[PDB]
């Protein structure tokens, strides 16, 4: 049996104010590159311990040992996100109900039916790059969200944001993005019954109503309309869950679409934003993904088995996900009593963060060169260890979107590589923003557009 070291502590406060920062998370790995693959942070009313290696992170995998925990994040997304996939507990009933309802919407023989929604706001954002008068720029985070967020959209209830004809996002998502910012700001709010907050309440009560009401109101005119779309929407107004033998209710329905458009703007862009700025800093990379893009997409529109044959492109984004994971925590705690690792008693309740971009550092299993950009490292698989490589999360909680973010990611980097050459003309600094998610912030680059029609 081990004590477990702690950083730094501020009296009463404990560990509270080393989150007290707009970058937390690259706080806390900072933390863990210091104290090593455990470290306890308490703070007023709560501890948790941050998990940093594949040893204990694998124990932590172990569905029999631990089940999802609520971060505190969830749990104040979960006043707009309610009881949607996400925000729920593995025990309440509506999660294993969208659960089993909603898996084969996301299957990989399922992308074959959003591929062609996929192209349509791809096409928008080649289009738009190559519309670009000499010398522009690109706005990279900007322009993968505007893309992310449409393309979920059209494929989750057959909505248009229209995200590449505007500078200001739809009000929707102006009060999704607001809302966001209020769940994760109020994580650092002490006092927040503070007469002062009178103001971020009514605005986060706004902002909630708002995502409601557009939502509630594309259900109520689908329901009405009978329409039959190639959307989430009519999979989720068809489906029965087989145990239960019951549908998802209209307002859980509101809940998984506002979690499915909270993913699409936070998650899938943060990962094409991350392997941009990758390629841009390692050419002989990008040289490789953009001979495979021109071998493999010989059409003016990829095709879907074309994106499967991609096999270089998946490789540079999971070296993305490995170095910068856009959803770079998932929380955990004890079923029951047990020992983590041989040293770590835990008792029934006790909860466990797994800092995601700190296990994909461990050189135990990457090797010393785990800061390089090296997607060859993906090249056989199978040598991985079990639980090295989380940034889709867990066992039945893992991403339900993950075959969606990557065939979008695959299809948008692959057309990206076929029809530009990309210059990283600031000489770009990594500045990452902290979110629900990590992104570069002010990451820029110029496209010369190879002149290849669509
Ligand atoms: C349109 C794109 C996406 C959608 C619709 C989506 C949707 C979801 C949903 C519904 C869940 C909850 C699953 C459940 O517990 O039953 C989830 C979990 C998760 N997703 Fe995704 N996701 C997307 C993209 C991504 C991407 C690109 C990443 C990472 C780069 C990501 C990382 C995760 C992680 C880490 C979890 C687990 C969270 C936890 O354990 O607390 N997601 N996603
Ligand atoms: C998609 C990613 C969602 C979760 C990412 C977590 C993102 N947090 C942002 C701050 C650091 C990180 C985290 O470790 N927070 C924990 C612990 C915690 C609870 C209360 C206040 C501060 C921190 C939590 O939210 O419970
Ligand atoms: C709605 C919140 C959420 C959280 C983690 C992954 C995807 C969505
Ligand atoms: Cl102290």
């Amino acid at each position: 049996i081990k004590e477990m070291p702690q950083p730094k502590t501020f009296g009463e406060l404990k560990n509270l104010p080393l989150l007290n920062t707009d970058k937390p998370v690259q706080a806390l790995m900072k933390i863990a590159d210091e104290l090593g693959e455990i470290f306890k942070f308490e703070a007023p009313g709560r501890v948790t311990r941050y998990l940093s290696s594949q040893r204990l992170i694998k124990e932590a995998c172990d569905e029999s040992r631990f089940d999802k925990n609520l971060s505190q994040a969830l749990k104040f997304v979960r006043d707009f996100a309610g009881d949607g996939l996400a925000t729920s507990w593995t025990h309440e009933k509506n999660w294993k109900k969208a659960h089993n309802i909603l898996l084969p919407s996301f299957s990989q023989q399922a992308m074959k039916g959003y591929h062609a929604m996929m192209v349509d706001i791809a096409v928008q954002l080649v289009q738009k790059w190559e519309r670009l008068n000499a010398d522009e720029h690109i706005e990279v985070p900007e322009d993968m969200t505007r893309l992310t967020l449409d393309t979920i959209g059209l494929c989750g209830f057959n909505y248009r944001f229209n995200s590449f004809y505007r500078d200001q996002p739809h009000p929707f998502i102006t009060s999704m993005v607001r809302a966001l910012d209020e769940a994760m700001n109020k994580l650092q709010r002490a006092n927040p019954d503070d007469p002062a907050y009178d103001e971020n309440k009514r605005q986060f009560q706004e902002d909630i109503k708002v995502m409601n009401d557009l939502v509630d109101k594309i259900i109520a005119d689908r329901k009405a309309s009978g329409e039959q779309s190639d959307d989430l929407l009519t999979h989720m107004l068809n489906g029965k869950d087989p145990e239960t033998g019951e549908p998802l209710d209209d307002e859980n329905i509101r809940y998984q679409i506002i979690t499915f458009l909270i993913a699409g703007h936070e998650t899938t862009s943060g990962l094409l934003s991350f392997a941009l700025y990758f390629l841009v800093k390692n050419p002989h990379v990008l040289q490789k993904a953009a001979e495979e893009a021109a071998r493999v997409l010989v059409d003016p529109v990829p095709s879907y088995k074309q994106v499967k044959q991609l096999k270089y492109v998946g490789m540079v984004l999971n070296e993305a996900l490995r170095l910068w994971p856009t959803a770079p925590a998932f929380s955990l705690y004890a079923k029951e009593d047990t020992v983590l690792g041989g040293e770590y008693p835990l008792e029934k309740g006790d909860e466990l963060m797994v800092l995601i971009p700190q296990l994909h550092r461990d050189k135990t299993i990457w090797g010393d060169d785990v800061e390089e950009f090296r997607p060859e490292r993906f090249e056989n698989p199978s040598a991985i260890p079990q639980h090295a490589f989380k940034p889709f999360g867990n066992g039945q909680r893992a991403c339900i979107g993950q075959q969606f973010a990557l065939h979008e990611a695959t299809l948008v980097l692959g057309m990206m590589l076929k029809h530009f050459d990309f210059e990283d003309h600031t000489n770009y600094e990594l500045d990452i923003k902290e979110t629900l998610t990590l992104k570069p912030e002010g990451f820029v680059v110029k496209a010369k557009s190879k002149k290849i029609p669509l």
